[PDB]
């Protein structure tokens, strides 16, 4: 009867496996009933989006908003404008957001939405007239206390603007219906730098536990990819804490440090200029002495081309770390990897690290954290943008970063201590932050659902 | 390319595109291609998780769906189906068709459909009750007298519509025509039971009037019905009221034919109703002496050829119950009017045979075939009037309802006729195609209205 | 003192006060002065910024307005006008008048009006479409089937009402009678095109009945119409159906008079319709031979004096199309019944001439003049029935609509009659004043209802 | 077509002029399109108000609510009950509130409303029955997240009470729909003293910049007018900071210090008693030694009768500073003027100071700040009353005054730095806080409107 939705089903069974591979259904058997119920969305909306192009021709796309789980809070998720998009994909991405959001500790449920509207080629007026056509239907199904959408692939500050304007004008209300907002109309500070800072802050704890405090980020070689605000802020934060950033990348190839020890803020700051007004990471080299410092390898990704590294922060795309690149890293002395990008690491890679972890005792293991724990920094700040809107206040950068810091420490700890309860490791084995985190998001959500009578 | 495969849906998008292309529409009206682009993606679809409890007290989980396909000509109008086959694909199939089927009536009704993969089979009334309750609590917010008026279908009959109506009213705190298929004393219409069958008869009546330029009635006419349920029963009765001879009925394992030069009497029909209730068969009548004569039972048979000289044929039992052979017998028996009470009762062969003879015989010497999409639209017509009555705050008399049912069936007929005359303009003297006419007319009415209202330009 | 100057509005507050004072109302009913105080300030006015995009992709900015003037007798009822002259002053003028005009009908309709200084001139359909869309997105929240039902007017016709209806439905997610002037297949009423002209005829019919104590019809009656558009056309047709002789039509540069002892035939009328479409003139008929005889063209002329011996006069072309001279010709030609299809078609001179002859000739020997405020109220009557039909969930037949139109025109007539008999009580034998009667009756009905409901005490 | 609305049109063109007289439409030409769009209200409501007098007779007034701009927040504005009132005036006052509110930095749009209902003569029961009749229509168009009205001429704590009661009873909701509320039902501390404190705090910064820190309020002669909570708190705050308050006034004439140096808190405190239970500033003199200290001049205003002053704080009425009084002040050595009252200073006066500023270099100039920046203190606190309601908390006086202090510093700076960008002055000329502030409110609002797609 039920359709085939491979990417969603993939993630259901890969979650389920981890709960079986634990003691959770022995202390708590009745939770199997919950997994039946969490896995079918509370509500899904699919609606037609008719809009006009600059030539004046009728166009039509599909809109979707998966409203998956609201046991811990209003639906929270993102809008993706990409021609790949469908329900299957949006339930997959939605399904994750539940547990991710739950690991924040803030009261936010999980959903996702978007369109197969393809930004590429389209003018700003086209985008503006699509965002308007989209939210005209969506508007009725969402709200400050019901569902707070956000940005994702295809939709940015630009689109969030147009979305929020049309909502405001339909609803006749100024409310925190969308996160990712501009400074002047309910944005939060630390939003651009949230996910990056959040990954670095998470790993700080990884290092501490693994090394019993013997090691920080200071004097560590950390491999980053990507040159958006994620890779940028991640890098900066590594520098502040006394660490050395060896690598950055763009879609056309990567830049590796090999004359001097690390990128300098200004070298990072100059790749930021290379991102605004188009331009490319490559441009940087061939210029003010950057020729000597840096090696450019077009077409490639840094994982192998970095030498002996300690920390790896994929901050570019999905599936940007394969089983080879994980084995490269292991062999390269890497001991710590989390994602700044969403699902940057492939299953193959996770499997390799999690095997390496089981087989190597103490600090000798490579430790991988999942996205649902390590790259929560941005959804956390979405949470605090919500909190600010409601307060009717803009907090200082100190305020937000402080709360982000407490939120990421508590995340790490929750995965650690859970894994130590349910996936209890062997003498001197590092507990699973994959299983630990998986269990922790399932159990917080599943419990609240029981409390509220969604299952019995 | 990214789109899910929905075989039922696109097996019908295609079917319609085929018709429209082949017609002369996209040549007078190229730009209506833009309408088929946009009509064919639902205005809104809702799917929602459905948690209900069984008699053992266990969490159960099914999926609920409400496809809200078109609202150009009126509120979403559709049905709920509870069957474990159900998914979006199927309900966008059914929903797409309800648009153009509803439109034919002439009433202000959009097109939609919904339901669950809840399986009524072997559930107790408590379980059904607890599921209808659990299901309407989410649906409630998306439907209404002026937004969406659902109804019954597979798995969803009077019992279920009651339980849906009760929960809606409870939650919304309002008493409105939010469902059709309701009880007598809480907003139902009379002629609901009799709606589809009287509809079929009323369609043919119009057919006869046109073809015979108003020089013939049903009066006298010898009518071959097949089936022995809602549709066959009331159809027969309507033929009798109008001075017609109902000459045949039919079952699964067996058929019934009259003594010749005669018809069934309402009581003999009323006796076939008692036979289906108590799950018995039609032979059971010929068992009794008073009908042992007056009727012949032929096991394993379909009446088309056993009847003799016949004028009207109303297949009303199952699909594919008329072969190309049986079509020819009818033609040669002098049959001139054949409409479906059943959906796709006639096979493509049969259709081509009638439509061939239509194209090669002029005027009312032709046999005329009408599709179920139109000839069977009484139920939906009365839904419409059940709506109208609930708003009027009134129960019309049986006569009032039947009379309005009759007028809605002319509107169906006429819509097809006119359309075929425009976009499949026949040779001089030849009856227009009501298959084609009726397959096109819903679209044109809807597409035009969507232009009028600016859903495409 | 602080109040803005709104010349159109207070040029009409004054006009009404004048009438009411001069009548005997504020002497039987002193306290109704308090009603004129409160009726004369709108219950609610909305004005809202209107940003829309043109075909070059540029921000455009106009002002939208919805004056919601009175709801004592029913939902706000009015029209949208898109004309660059438009402001609040004008729309409170038009809105104030709709109150008392609507009231005359006897139906439950309040009074309001809205629109923009958007100029339709030289805008493409996309631009209109994009403006209707932008405009209804703010309006949407303030209107509804039971709150405010807008319609068309200058700059706002069937095309625009479609685009408004589409956007409303889209936003509100409801299908209701939120506009009148709709398509045939999405909730329009038949007799909308024919509403005003049939209305004018139906008014006079009542006039004749009264004056001749039911001893005369339209049958035979020689009728002088002026104009050649919606109103003149359908008016003529209705006179013909009722056994009347339509003896004249008229244009901008020229008029048409019959051969004497004769009338126009529906086909000759149907041919004047083809002439206005394709922007041609009435002479163009006398060009053709079959009408070259049977009709005389007099360029630059108005029929009033060229017609001969006439009974009924229906000015239906422009304002101020009847002088005090032309009034006297009519009187001396034995004309006994004259109503306006056009607004202020008769000049004050003309009115005084009819009303003078009324006051100085007893009974149906008098010529009787009815104002457009009443005689032309068919369009608004059918709006009313378009509403009623949408709620009924039904399309009545043409006959049904026309019959109800006829009953609403008696209610208009009677309301004026009775009022004049009460508050401008005529000398014995003299026909009451339907100018005065019809200028008063809206107020009294509304003012009383507002007392009943406690908007004043 | 469009009607004539002189007071609104006056303010449109006087704003526009300042933007032309800048470099803004050269760096940002497309902003001319914004000024077209901001200038026509988003929504306006005019509704009949039928109410009964104590004699039992039907009465009727007009109600209005101009909801001008909501790009930065819910509509925020005030209700004025005055028989002068109409749309023109309410669009004028509304139009200002947009930019004023925007200069606060908090998320508040701009509107205004009220009636030609004349309080004067009317009993408390009449007022009560008018406020009730008014809000019965208004109620539907406003709300905690849509439009939050306030007090103005004609409407005070008294009326705000009656308004809030009828709202509550219609809406069945306790929410921050109105500011200016009583202590026990969602008022804020520092509300009475907000605008006064806000003007003084703003000037503190003026003095600092102009004198490079060489001078505070300490030992400065400051001329105030008015004796309501604005002039009172302004004065007190000057005293705390070590300044000398030379003048106060009422509608019947002013009181000038000339025996001793300054008013003492208790002399201020005693004029507060002269305001409750009616009474007059005059009363004070002729009594406990006040005869000697103070000179009373009935019929007059202090601007000329103060001697040599340093700071001027009009805190009484509109248009209470003419071109003569500005020339008096200049000649009297005044170097710093802002309004505690709404539009206290006339155009003539602004023109005179702004000329004097252009012609006199450095500290030698008189510096005028506009109301849209200097007297924001009250609308700021309206903002924080909103914030408190939402928090579900009453902050301490310290809390609110602290935030007010940060809000007024950031205002000043925003006008300074803007003016230095777009109205860049000549060597040693003090930048324009008129133009600086004008530009700053237009650009924050105009930008957010672009972000949200109100223009393109
Ligand atoms: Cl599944
Ligand atoms: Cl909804
Ligand atoms: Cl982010
Ligand atoms: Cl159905
Ligand atoms: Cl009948
Ligand atoms: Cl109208
Ligand atoms: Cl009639
Ligand atoms: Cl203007
Ligand atoms: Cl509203
Ligand atoms: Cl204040």
């Amino acid at each position: 009867n039920l359709p085939v939705e491979p990417e969603f089903e993939q993630a259901y069974k890969e979650l389920a496996s981890t709960l079986e591979n634990s003691t959770l259904f022995q202390k708590n058997p009745e939770y199997r009933k919950a997994l039946a119920v969490v896995s079918v969305p509370e509500r899904v909306i699919q609606f037609r989006v008719v809009w006009e192009n600059d030539k004046g021709e009728v166009q039509v796309n599909r809109g979707f908003r998966v409203q998956f789980n609201s046991a811990l809070g209003p639906y929270k998720g993102g809008l993706r404008f990409h021609p790949s998009v469908n329900l299957s994909i949006l339930k997959f991405l939605g399904f994750e957001q539940i547990f991710k959001n739950a690991l924040t500790g803030l009261n936010m449920g999980g959903g996702k939405g978007g369109s197969d509207f393809d930004p590429k080629g389209k003018s700003d007026s086209e985008i503006r007239r699509f965002c308007v056509a989209f939210m005209t239907e969506l508007c009725r199904h969402i709200g400050a206390d019901t569902d707070v959408p956000a940005g994702d692939i295809g939709v940015t500050g630009r689109e969030i603007g147009y979305l929020f304007g049309q909502y405001r004008k339909l609803r006749n209300s100024w409310e925190g219906v969308l996160t990712g907002k501009g400074g002047s109309w309910g944005g939060s500070l630390i939003r651009p730098e949230a996910t990056g800072y959040g990954v670095v802050y998470y790993v700080e704890h990884m290092i501490a536990h693994a090394t019993n405090g013997a090691e920080s980020f200071a004097g560590k070689r950390v491999a980053i990819s990507g040159s958006g605000n994620v890779a940028q802020y991640a890098a900066l934060k590594v520098i502040e804490l006394g660490g050395r950033v060896v690598s950055l990348s763009d879609s056309q190839g990567s830049l590796i440090v090999k004359d001097k020890d690390s990128f300098t803020p200004a070298e990072i700051d100059a790749i930021a200029a290379l991102k605004v007004d188009r331009k490319q990471i490559a441009e940087l080299v061939t210029d003010a002495a950057f020729a000597d410092k840096f090696t450019y390898l077009p077409g490639q990704r840094p994982w192998v081309h970095v030498g002996a590294v300690d920390v790896a922060l994929p901050s570019a795309t999905q599936n940007e770390v394969s089983g080879e690149e994980a084995q490269a890293l292991i062999a390269a002395g890497c001991k710590f990897i989390a994602e700044g990008s969403n699902m940057g690491c492939t299953q193959a890679a996770i499997d390799a690290f999690e095997a390496h972890r089981e087989a190597n005792k103490g600090a000798a293991a490579i430790w991988y954290a999942p996205g649902k724990a390590a790259n929560a920094g941005g959804v956390a700040v979405s949470g605090l943008e919500m909190a600010q809107n409601s307060a009717r206040l803009s907090w200082t950068a100190e305020e937000v970063d402080a709360r982000l810091k407490d939120i990421m420490k508590s995340c790490f700890q929750n995965g650690l201590d859970t894994a130590k309860e349910y996936a209890t490791p062997a003498d001197g084995i590092l507990p699973s932050l994959v299983t630990g985190s998986n269990i922790a998001g399932f159990t917080k959500v599943a419990a609240a659902m029981k409390d509220q009578g969604d299952w019995w």
